[PDB]
């Protein structure tokens, strides 16, 4: 029928989208900042549509639990009718593609270590080859899946231990893994999309380093539920946006021009 | 119905498509060799179908023309009923979205500049502000529309000068420009994908080079006729592909397994 305003669900994750020191001024969609934020009114702007910011309520990207089956996060919100769409930093993966719509990517990614800076560590190989540096992954995302399910050597070998480790080597969100990372003297390394490291690499206290190759290599998509409307004139959206540079634009605002590292 | 062998739209583009040395010698899928020949045999497995491939009978990715509206090139065939799908490196943009199917990307490129060792650039700003060294791009294809619709004014710059250079700075293939290259003794730079441009690099006779970084950032898709039911099962097919670490796998094969210049 008539159009209706659009629930947007996405996650606090930085620079993507961020509170404003003085969000407790704000009110609805000002409340927020970040790559996403921007990315949104792009959106819905060249869609036509109004639209409401919110933030999921588990704060979880979106997995689906093995005994239940439930999805959880930002892909549960768009599966069981809560959210009408997820502007996010949310991982193009085969479980998700088969239970939501995504867009072509906005931003591509890729698994990637952080060290806190002097730890000798230049790769997963090396990761892999010792134990008296610990290292994981978030939950209830693709890296942490992508590690379950690899069947490559290198990889299979740090799930073995990553499942196991004492004590749990897993955090609940990426500034848990950062904040790990800084405080645990170089003895915890953290695996994280490649895009959140550059970012964090960039930001005082400057103690943070991405080394070695990306693990893989993927985007992140616009979501919406299976079958909606929204998806195609979303979909277009986004490879204008990308064919205009804006999406490159954004970028450059929040993670190069919001360096504070020096060059 | 019932399954059908399907029709596969392919360009002689390398390390993409190749004709086998001695394919007079050889019938049917058999002739060639190459990424994209893996990838049709991989997406074929996983998607449980027979299939043949054929090269597009005009040589051309696909482009529309401005009078007629008529499209050319593999995404012609798709439009106009002659082929089933396009395994290929056909980049995904907006005005062929809008005709075609595509696959989430198997492969990410961006435009790049290929110069002759030892000429004097360094990024397309400094192409931009000179005459000496001529440049262009293939003609039907994404990179030629990226710099004619570009409203960034280093890339309107560029365009405004290539289209009117005398003598013609186009090519009709990516052999041509590679060749127009090496045969120019740096009095001529190459605009083409990474991808292609990366693998030239390791070919002898170890004579040309990427420089700068990308102009843009995109990927290729598998394409299929608008609402083909080969699209879903395809889909899905490259993401698994994806995730199995089968498209690293066929990137190293056929790029840097075929290195021939050194390390
Ligand atoms: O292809 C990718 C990244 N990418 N994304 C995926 C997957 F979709 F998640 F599966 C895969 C890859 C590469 C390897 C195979 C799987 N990236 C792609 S394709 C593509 C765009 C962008 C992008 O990042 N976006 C750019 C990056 C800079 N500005 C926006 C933009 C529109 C045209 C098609
Ligand atoms: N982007 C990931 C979250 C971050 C991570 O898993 O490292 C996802 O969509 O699940
Ligand atoms: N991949 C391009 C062809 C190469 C180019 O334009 O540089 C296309 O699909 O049109």
């Amino acid at each position: 029928g008539a159009n209706k305003t659009v629930v947007v669900t996405t996650i606090l994750e930085s620079p993507y989208v961020m509170m404003k020191k003085n969000h407790e001024m704000l009110e609805g969609n000002e409340r927020y900042e970040g790559y996403c934020v921007d990315l949104a009114a792009e959106i819905a702007k060249h869609c036509g549509f109004k639209y409401k910011l919110t933030i999921v309520g588990d704060g979880k990207y979106g997995a689906r639990d093995a005994d239940t089956k439930i999805w959880n996060g930002m892909v549960g919100e768009l599966v069981y009718g809560k959210a009408d769409i997820a502007i996010a930093p949310l991982t193009i993966t085969l479980v998700r593609e088969e239970v939501i719509d995504f867009s072509k990517p906005f931003m591509s990614l890729g698994i990637s270590i952080m060290i806190k800076k002097g730890t000798p560590i230049e790769s997963a190989e090396d990761l892999s080859k010792q134990t008296e540096i610990a290292y994981g992954t978030l939950d209830s995302g693709s890296t942490k899946e992508f590690f379950r399910r690899s069947k490559i050597a290198v990889f299979d070998k740090m799930w073995t231990y990553m499942r196991s480790a004492e004590p749990s080597v897993f955090v609940r969100t990426t500034a848990e893994g950062v904040a790990r990372v800084r405080k645990s003297k170089g003895k915890y390394a953290y695996l994280l999309e490649s895009t959140m490291n550059e970012y964090i690499e960039q930001r005082k206290p400057c103690d943070t380093m991405k080394v070695g190759g990306n693990l893989d290599s993927k985007g992140y998509g616009i979501a919406t539920p299976k079958g909606s409307s929204l998806g195609t004139p979303v979909n277009l959206a986004v490879l204008k946006l990308s064919e205009q540079g804006v999406l490159d634009k954004l970028k450059n605002k929040w993670w190069y021009d919001k360096g504070e590292c020096g060059a």
